[PDB]
DNA sequence: AAGTACAGTTTTTCTTGTAT
DNA sequence: TATACAAGAAAAACTGTACT
């Protein structure tokens, strides 16, 4: 789960919502809305993956 | 651009837009756009790379 | 013909405001 | 202070059809 990899991931880089959305280059509402299952492929996946220290691919599908 | 670069290594495979369209999981008229710069980050972006054998990176970035 | 682009409509992601 | 809801705008997807 795309979501359940965000939330966790940067719960453990001890960053908030708000926090993420910053280093991502977006906003909070959009960090949840990936967070909550309300978005599936957000334009910011690169950037995102890039903020987490993680790749789009284990983003995606985790592998 | 990502246009540029996704044009060239379509052509570079010997692919034509509805061939690199079913790779990928899209239809030639949203690679189309994304060639044809209408497109500025198309959710396949991932999936396209591989097709294409790059990275995301250099698609998005190129260098 | 076969490959590429165009258009209208619809789905998805964003944005901004706010409520728990 | 932190996270969730929600309505409308916008990006971008699809289907169909038309260039070249």
């Amino acid at each position: 789960s795309i979501s359940s990899r965000v939330k966790s991931k940067r719960i453990q880089l001890g960053l908030n919502q708000a926090e993420l959305a910053q280093k991502v280059g977006t906003t909070q509402q959009s960090i949840e809305q990936l967070e909550n299952g309300k978005t599936k492929r957000p334009r910011f996946l690169p950037e995102l993956a890039s903020a987490l220290g993680v790749s789009v691919d284990w983003l995606l599908n985790g592998t």
